[PDB]
C-alpha cells in the first residue's frame, strides 16, 4: 500500500507568480546604469541557464551558484559590464523577500503528515534546501528531506530516488511522487503524480501515472491506491 508521499522541492511548493518581474528586477540591479536593456540580459540568461539545466539532469551534482557565476561570467564579457560579484546574493535576497508557498502546501503537508512518510526531494543543494524550508516555516511538515548532493546526481538519475525511499523505509511500490518537471521516479516503482497547476505542462502528461492542478488532489489519489476511495 501507499505508505509515503514524496513532493518535488521547490516546484511543487512554491509560487512562481511574478518570478520574470524579480529576474528582470535582479538582472536592473546587475546593470545598474550600464546601457544595456535589462530584459535583454534576462532573456540571454535564460537560454544559458536552460542549456545548463538541461545538461546537468541526470548528471553529478555541481553547485548551482558555481553554475550561474559562470553564466554571469560569460554574459558581462558579452556585453561588457562589470562581473556582479555579488550575483548569487542579489538572487538570494530576491528569492528571500518573494519566497511564498501556493495556499494550500501547508494543509495538504499537515493532512498527510503521521498517516504517511511526508518526503522532500530536491536538486537543491542540501544548505538551500533547509534555508528555503526554513525561510517559508515548513521544515518541521517532512519526515525526509534527500538532495541531489547527498545522492550525488541530479534526477531523474535513479539514485536520488532511491536514497528518498531508504530514508523513509519504503518500497518503490508504497511510494508516490509529486513532480514538477519530470524530464525517473518510476524506474523504482514509485507512482507518479504530476503537478500542473495550469494545464500547460503536456509533454509530461503521458508518462505520469495522474495529473493534478493542486495538491489536495493528492490525498485523494493516495486514498483510492489504498483501496479506501
Ligand atoms: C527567481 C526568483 O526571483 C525567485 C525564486 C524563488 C522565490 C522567489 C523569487
Amino acid at each position: 500500500m501507499i505508505r509515503a508521499v514524496f513532493f518535488d522541492s521547490p516546484g511543487t511548493l512554491n509560487s512562481v507568480e511574478g518570478h520574470a518581474k524579480m529576474h528582470l528586477k535582479i538582472m536592473e540591479e546587475v546593470l545598474g546604469d550600464y546601457p544595456l536593456n535589462p530584459k535583454t540580459l534576462l532573456d540571454e540568461y535564460n537560454k544559458l541557464t536552460r542549456e545548463a539545466f538541461s545538461n546537468y539532469a541526470g548528471k553529478p551534482y555541481r553547485g548551482l551558484r558555481d553554475i550561474l557565476e559562470e553564466v554571469m561570467r560569460k554574459l558581462a564579457e558579452k556585453y561588457g559590464f562589470k562581473y556582479p560579484e555579488n550575483f548569487w546574493e542579489i538572487s538570494l535576497r530576491m528569492s528571500q523577500r518573494y519566497g511564498e508557498l501556493y495556499p494550500e502546501v501547508v494543509e495538504v503537508l499537515k493532512s498527510l503528515k503521521g498517516k504517511y512518510h511526508v518526503g522532500m526531494i530536491t536538486d537543491s543543494g542540501t544548505e538551500q534546501a533547509m534555508a528555503f524550508l526554513d525561510a517559508l516555516g515548513i521544515k518541521d511538515l517532512f519526515d525526509s528531506i534527500t538532495t541531489s548532493e547527498e545522492a550525488g546526481f541530479f534526477k531523474p538519475h535513479p539514485r536520488i530516488f532511491e536514497l528518498a525511499l531508504k530514508k523513509a523505509g519504503v518500497k518503490g511500490e508504497e511510494a508516490v511522487y509529486v513532480g514538477d518537471n519530470p524530464v525517473g521516479s518510476k524506474n523504482l516503482g514509485m507512482t507518479s503524480i504530476l503537478l500542473d497547476r495550469k494545464g500547460e505542462k503536456r509533454e509530461f502528461w503521458d508518462k505520469a501515472d495522474f495529473i493534478v492542478s493542486d495538491l489536495r488532489e493528492v490525498i485523494k489519489i493516495v486514498d483510492e491506491l489504498n483501496g479506501q476511495g
